[PDB]
């Protein structure tokens, strides 16, 4: 038994991490098949992040002006392109470690694993969530960036987030593999406003689930509750709505533990409504919104990947 | 910036995991030079663990009892010998992946990182930490057993646990790589007393330095405090004593931030008495102690491995 905030295995990610140095800017890129996929501002200097035209500052490159490093191998560029915000180098070998893998968008709300890079070399792994607002909480210092985010889909990485920015306010944006942010971020240094965050109501609720199959019961209350009562109370607080489609989505958690879906929104809602009175709930003193109810089972039922 | 429980990069690990099964059971294995390490009690049945002679039960088995997987390719064992707790399967072939490791005994408040393990198969990577009660709080569900602890330094996995067995409490137990197990622990299915847990007081306060580094200094207040003053409220709220060594550690913290480490004791001083009032802290609304002040310092400067 026992729950913690569990990532990836990162093997197959590691494979692919290079380092990718445009002029004087270095951060990393993500190596498969013969692209090395990066943030398209690593054609920038400092001043020209304030705003600048993508376009030409490409124009003024050349494929030879890309120093692309896997390792102590030396990768050669034969093309280069700009999709949305990623830079897509053509080098001349395909990476042998190129896992199986996709390029997925994810949801708010959903999680994936971060392999925190620094001039190609990975240095941790982190579980996270794209926030409903689509940023993500993350660890990433000077040269983070191009980091990414995936998920292990039993043989295939699917990566689904490339790290770009920290916004003033500290929390990170990033694309996807195609270079399409999530939310309404640009790549230029300027403020940006994030949305007001709410919680991901769906995956408090799967971690409520986790906390009864591991041993407390003790926020289960005599109380039961209607989908749409649940909801008002939501809105007071900042979750996100409940829809059907969570509700379904809870049905084998559910199953399980023999607590049905709304007998478990009841016991929520007293928990918004008179707090945790400074107990707590698998070791937190706060409710916890990143497990998906997909990463509860798996580490309720034991998935592997190999 | 931000902070995250990070878990150092798995792949030199993922490479050495193996499966062993002997009877019905099967468990994990590490496979590194042409020697498989697993606990010796997958020899045992149900029965047998209640008070297994393990001398008795390895005369009884021989090498075709014992089943190695390694992916695809069934591995033969061609030698098996017990090292305290942990059994050696000597196979016919090296590992091709063996990474630069040596084995270590750690000391308990610093940290790791696990990779759980299910058939021999990677599925999650978590940071830890061993808590002053030779104890650790992880995730390990049915064959988990065999899943190793590790550090990696510079290019050396250090490998300082191995999973043998879960408490009746719900805690986990296990050996390091010589088959010694941490704390008063056995490998028989009896109930079996950890000892008094304590928060451990000096990662605590690298996490609040991790806070000051990250902008959350509202806990900073204007006071100061001795070794010995603090150290008797420390032990009123069970937190380890602080010694000189601790201080001494927390040096560079210090320094970087400009807090003197006996006034960052005043305002864990102040913290513990009053509690947090409802703010939170990197996040949390409880005081963190699976930092070691040398984790703060690997997730402030961005030191890399590859």
């Amino acid at each position: 038994s026992g729950f913690r905030k569990m990532a990836f295995p990162s093997g197959k990610v590691e494979g692919c991490m290079v380092q990718v140095t445009c002029g004087t800017t270095t951060l990393n890129g993500l190596w498969l098949d013969d692209v090395v996929y990066c943030p398209r501002h690593v054609i920038c200097t400092s001043k020209d992040m304030l705003n600048p035209n993508y376009e030409d500052l490409l124009i003024r490159k050349s494929n030879h002006n890309f120093l692309v490093q896997a390792g102590n191998v030396q990768l050669r560029v034969i093309g280069h392109s700009m999709q949305n915000c990623v830079l897509k180098l053509k080098v001349d070998t395909a990476n042998p470690k190129t896992p199986k893998y996709k390029f997925v968008r994810i949801q708010p709300g959903q999680t994936f694993s971060v392999l925190a890079c620094y001039n190609g070399s990975p240095s941790g792994v982190y579980q996270c969530a794209m926030r409903p607002n689509f940023t993500i909480k993350g660890s990433f210092l000077n040269g983070s960036c191009g980091s990414v985010g995936f998920n292990i889909d039993y043989d295939c990485v699917s990566f689904c987030y490339m790290h770009h920015m920290e916004l003033p306010t500290g929390v990170h944006a990033g694309t996807d593999l195609e270079g399409n942010f999530y939310g309404p971020f640009v790549d230029r240094q300027t403020a940006q406003a994030a949305g007001t965050d709410t919680t991901i109501t769906v995956n408090v609720l799967a971690w409520l689930y986790a906390a009864v199959i591991n041993g407390d019961r003790w926020f289960l209350n005599r109380f039961t509750t209607t989908l749409n009562d649940f909801n008002l109370v939501a809105m007071k607080y900042n979750y996100e709505p409940l829809t059907q489609d969570h509700v379904d989505i809870l049905g084998p958690l559910s199953a399980q533990t023999g607590i049905a879906v709304l007998d478990m929104c009841a016991s929520l809602k007293e928990l918004l409504q008179n707090g945790m009175n400074g107990r707590t709930i698998l070791g937190s003193a706060l409710l916890e919104d990143e497990f998906t109810p997909f990463d509860v089972v798996r580490q309720c039922s034991g998935v592997t990947f190999q």
